[PDB]
């Protein structure tokens, strides 16, 4: 508080001049090796440097595709054990690798996730590098490939939920019409029937949904899915059909071995609105009695 | 003196926290742009940077032919007005051009000149960028080529003179057998009866020196130098090939309109030796007589 504030600035010209003379180390070997990543190294101390959009020197280059440096920087990166700066969100919560997702650069997502970089981190959406791969604006599961091959932090991703009501990325690619992914997910571990916080709905009951035919049987079929699961209100797919009124998908529904037996709520003692009940539409219901009455029962 | 330091120390943090904090901006730059330069001119203030031998950074590229870098480096330096760091000396007292003619870069040693670099500086020898050029283990015109071409600071060269006893380039020619400079010389300009601070000697003197008898004849033909021209110690070309014992030499020089009247030393009243005196070759002694009394003699 007194004159002694002195001590204070000459303490940062001492560990500080050592940085300005690193660089002119680091400067004199880019004379006799034209190597930018030497120069890159001397200036270590330096690639958390923000911008008017709080993005770091890497996270610019991955903006630009300057793939060539990107190589380096990262180079100095892990060789720097400051293995850290590689998660340094800009203003909009954005990590490196959530931007090679987004700019779809696979072959920089893969690159980072080599060294460090966890896909964990969401953004100012809360979604994680998975999250974001399963989305474009026309869709690319070649993303959600670098992400599933190597990596150890990457295993656990296929068990988040995003920040909408937490729809996992089982419910994702559903909801993205590709079981490309759906496939891709399962495939290396991931729970077919999940539940979501929402309404508790799974892979077929957003399939059912968007009446994605294509998947429902998908689904149902080769994942083995369970067709009569209840959603929070009570609801299996075979409900969601009948009410929007989607013949063919009830029709695959029942014979996928749909229990026409269920009740959401009142139209022990507690009974209430059946398949049956709830449909708009003439062709639903002849199924749903035809295929009631007769064939088993009572 | 007193705990009053404290302005110095923090004054210090002032004016050079800009530069760490110039070269994290310049560093991103380089991050949406790949240009080597931009990340390089971020460090702009440290291009003077020396080592162990006291090599500029420029000043080990053109060691190792970094041309790549060399190429940059000039840049930032030419857009900066710093055109001084290009002639910071080495512990040899080396400048940038002076290696880049050692190493007989003569594309460096072009590019180098156009932006200032004083040609005028002379290494721990004293020979100037020229004096250098007009030296090689083998020889090679093509360096003095670069600089006789364009260069304002240029043509004073050819009038200087090195340490050894001052031999104006026109003398270093002759010294390196080769008449192929000795016309590039002459022709942009050089004084051909230069007289050198030593023993006032010529360039013929030289050549009749080393008995260049090539050089000897191209110099009193189509250099129309002037044939009897004597040192301090008074002689003329005449007089060194007689001693020597050059036959062929003097009766070229003869022919050239080399008068036998000259005489060095004593061997008004004020008579000394004379051509046809110091002579241990039978030969020579023939013409210088023959020669004498027949055409032309009292």
């Amino acid at each position: 508080q007194a004159p002694e504030m002195l001590q204070r600035a000459r303490e940062y010209n001492a560990r500080l001049f050592g940085l300005a003379q690193r660089s002119a180390r680091a400067l004199l070997d880019y004379g006799v090796t034209a190597d930018a990543r030497a120069l890159l190294a001397g200036q270590r101390h330096l690639l958390t440097a923000q911008d008017e959009n709080g993005d770091t020197p890497l996270h610019l280059a991955i903006i630009h595709g300057q793939t060539s440096v990107i190589e380096q920087i990262v180079y100095v990166i892990h060789h720097a054990q400051d293995l850290g700066v590689v998660n340094l969100t800009n203003h909009l919560h954005q990590t490196p690798l959530h931007l090679a997702v987004i700019t779809g650069q696979t072959s920089v997502v893969s690159f980072l996730l080599r060294v460090g970089a966890d896909p964990a981190l969401l953004d100012r959406h809360g979604d994680s590098a998975m999250h974001l791969a399963l989305r474009a604006g026309a869709g690319a599961p070649e993303l959600l490939r670098a992400l599933l091959q190597s990596g150890a932090p990457a295993v656990p991703q296929l068990l988040h939920m995003p920040d909408f009501e937490g729809l996992y990325p089982v419910h994702l690619a559903v909801r993205a019409r590709s079981p490309e992914c759906l496939d891709l997910l399962v495939d290396s571990g991931a729970e077919v029937e999940a539940t979501e916080r929402q309404g508790g709905r799974t892979a077929l009951h957003l399939a059912t949904e968007m009446e994605e035919l294509g998947l429902v049987t998908h689904l149902v079929t080769k994942l083995r899915a369970n067709v009569n699961a209840r959603t929070f209100a009570g609801n299996t797919p075979l409900h969601l059909a009948a009410g929007l009124g989607y013949p063919t998908l009830t029709r695959l529904l029942l014979k996928a071995g749909a229990d026409i037996h269920a009740e959401n709520e009142e139209p022990s003692s507690f009974r209430g609105h059946t398949p049956l009940d709830l449909t708009c539409s003439t062709k639903v219901k002849t199924l749903l009695l035809n295929a009631a009455q007769n064939t088993m029962e009572p």
